[PDB]
């Protein structure tokens, strides 16, 4: 507990107006050595004036006497009772005493500032203060040292600009000073001074970048203007189909963004959509009135900015349209370990959770009857929809300064404000998943920092400007296109014209946002269904992806391929083609084209052997060709046409290589 002792403000000026230092002491000892104002101009690293508040604390009741080092440049008050400008005064065990401190000094020929403060009790014991007796003042939201939302920072500060730089025990937060502070690498930050958290999120913008936080926030959402809060959904890893009173197969679980109609959605509710493996694992009995059960392994993500304590929240398993196969709960207050931002639960290297657990002989089945399994297998497909209901919030405490879970704090009370005065920018960059974030933004209908859409990519998810071109991880943003909701794209829209723009990645440091907007940035090189899952690819992308082949034999071929185009193939057709045009598909069934696998070394092996008993491909002439298609997930065969077919013929396959048997070898 280090942020103990009195908030002190201080100014260079003489009468209170230009705050140089906000930090807190942790003893009565509120002095600030020259030595750490190195980040401060010389010239005002000369305080002339200054502010501490607080609250004292006494184990034991006692009459006391408070003194400092300079009794003549100050005045106390205790609970607004002045005490200097200096007499006993008493003091009840259990009993918070909020202090004022103010002192002035026109003279300063020294920098920095040497300041104790004294107590004396009855029988004449004099020291400084204590760490023990001493507590910052409740820097907390208010009901319904100009401070106009009591989050600490004064409000010329927030709406001017400040930054924060940790000293060797203390963080000093200062007005933006560029000339110094830029090549020190410090942050520039800009806060309103309206909101004791500009995001409308539980923590407020001193808490934030003092550090005075709950350490499993997001690094970025330690911005004031970046919002911190949970988004979860869950990850269905792995199923197991059986007959009631077995189809064992893996699944690809992708959260996912509904558009509309072309255009991105409001919807600030969860969602997942699970792909169930159609390819062969063994080879290969129900009626209509038989039941079918269902388990499945899955694990709750959470890729938003804030951590979950004590409730996960509760989930509808549906099959097609809205048949709801099971709601799957979890035990409130039972959680054996928090649900980090951009992690699981439980934990990667622990057991995923069962829907109905080898233990449970309690947990209620989950049932199928005979249409529904029939439909589950014309589809291949599940959707997991979670509600929004997260638990209490680990909170700051400033009596004790540390971070607690709080009963008090809910995050049912905090997403609605922070969805009504943000700017939503859902991005797929990173691995093609979509990673949703929230800025705060200015309802254009004088207070809150303005926000450009350049600025907002950098503060939430880390873009950059190398030589002023702006790129996330070395790919240009021209790279990524830009979809908008209806009424934000019209706004968009509107602002371009009044710069007489007609290209947005040419002014994106001139677009502003406001709050309520919905903004989806995708990697340009894929295919996206109505979901925004990157479903495929076109055929130069692709094709041009295989185009490293490592190496090539009967047995298989060894490739690099990126990992974002891995993902949206579904599985390769393996051929031989005569010296006559005429062919011969190895692997010719729609379940056999799961051929692919990724090495440890990274590389890819496309296996011929597999589907060939085993054998390598007996290619009886070395003029013959061996072809290999790529099948992307949009144009995925899962089941035999209707007729019967279960072959190759008819699937929209790419062509990605194509050798004769001598150039193979
Ligand atoms: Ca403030
Ligand atoms: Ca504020």
């Amino acid at each position: 507990s280090s942020s103990q002792g009195l908030l002190g403000y201080y100014f260079s000026d003489l009468n209170f107006q230009a705050p140089m230092v906000v930090t807190s002491s942790t003893t009565g000892d509120l002095s600030i050595p020259s030595s750490e104002l190195e980040n401060i101009p010389s010239e005002n690293q000369y305080f002339q004036s200054a502010i501490w508040s607080g609250f004292i604390k006494v184990k034991k009741s006692d009459e006391y006497t408070f003194a400092t080092s300079a009794d003549n440049h100050v005045t106390m008050w205790v609970d607004d009772q002045e005490v200097i400008n200096s007499n006993k005064i008493r003091l009840e065990k259990g009993r918070l005493y909020q202090i004022k401190i103010q002192y002035q000094r026109e003279n300063p020929t020294e920098k920095g500032l040497d300041f104790k403060l004294y107590w004396t009790d009855s029988q004449n014991k004099k020291e400084v203060i204590s760490s023990d007796n001493l507590q910052l003042p409740e820097l907390k939201q208010k009901s319904s040292v100009p401070d106009r939302d009591n989050d600490g920072i004064p409000d010329s500060l927030e709406v001017e600009g400040y930054t924060v730089d940790v000293k060797n025990k203390r963080t000093f937060l200062s007005p933006w000073i560029s000339n110094i502070h830029e090549k020190k690498g410090l942050t520039k930050y800009k806060s309103s001074p309206e909101k004791w958290s500009t995001a409308s999120d539980p923590y407020s913008d001193f808490e934030k970048v003092t550090g005075r936080i709950d350490k499993n926030v997001s690094p970025e959402a330690r911005h004031p203007l970046v919002a911190a809060y949970p988004i979860v959904h869950v990850d269905m890893e792995n199923i197991i189909l059986s007959k009631n009173e077995t189809i064992s197969k893996n699944t690809s679980t992708s959260r996912t963004h509904t558009s509309e109609v072309v255009s991105a959605g409001f919807s600030n509710s969860n969602s997942s959509t699970v792909a169930i493996d159609h390819s062969l694992s063994l080879a290969g009995g129900l009626n209509t009135a038989d039941t079918a059960r269902l388990n499945a392994n899955i694990r709750y993500v959470n890729t938003g900015t804030a951590p979950i304590y004590n409730v996960l929240p509760t989930t509808s398993l549906v099959l097609g349209k809205n048949q709801t196969l099971a709601t799957i709960k979890a035990k409130e207050n039972q959680l054996s370990q928090i649900l980090a931002p951009n992690n699981y639960y439980p934990s990667k290297n622990l057991a995923p959770i069962a829907l109905n657990a080898q233990d449970d002989f309690s947990s209620t089945p989950i049932t199928m009857n005979y249409n529904q399994f029939l439909e589950l297998e014309k589809t291949k497909q599940l959707r997991l929809d979670t509600d929004q209901v997260y638990g209490n919030i680990a909170t700051y405490n400033f009596e004790n300064g540390r971070v607690r879970v709080d009963t008090g704090s809910n995050w049912s009370e905090v997403l609605p404000q922070i969805q009504e005065t943000t700017a939503r920018i859902i991005f797929n960059g990173k691995d093609l998943n979509l990673v949703e974030r929230r800025i705060a933004a200015v309802n254009p209908s004088t207070t809150k920092p303005d926000m450009t859409l350049k600025e907002a990519l950098k503060i939430a998810f880390g873009f950059n400007e190398p030589n002023g071109n702006l790129q996330y991880q070395g790919k240009d943003i021209t790279e990524f296109d830009f979809n908008f909701d209806q009424q934000t794209s019209q706004n968009i829209k509107n602002q371009l014209a009044e710069l007489n723009a007609t290209n947005i990645y040419t002014v994106l440091d001139k677009i502003k946002l406001n709050a309520k907007m919905n903004i989806l940035i995708r990697d340009k090189r894929f295919h996206y269904d109505r979901n925004n899952i990157a479903v495929g690819a076109d055929e130069s992308v692709v094709k041009e992806a295989h185009r490293e082949v490592i190496n090539s034999s009967t047995e298989g071929l060894l490739l690099n391929i990126d990992k974002d185009i891995r993902k949206i193939l579904s599985g390769y057709i393996v051929e031989i083609e005569d010296t006559e045009g005429l062919k011969e598909v190895i692997n010719d069934r729609y379940d056999m084209l799961n051929i692919s696998s990724l090495r440890q070394d990274g590389k890819t092996f496309i296996d011929f052997k597999k589907y060939n008993d085993k054998l390598p491909l007996y290619i009886s002439n070395p003029n013959y060709k061996v072809n290999v298609y790529a099948v992307t997930k949009e144009n995925t065969i899962i089941n035999p046409s209707e007729n019967g077919d279960t072959s190759t013929n008819g699937i929209k396959k790419i062509l990605i290589f194509s050798k004769k048997g001598y150039e193979i070898g």
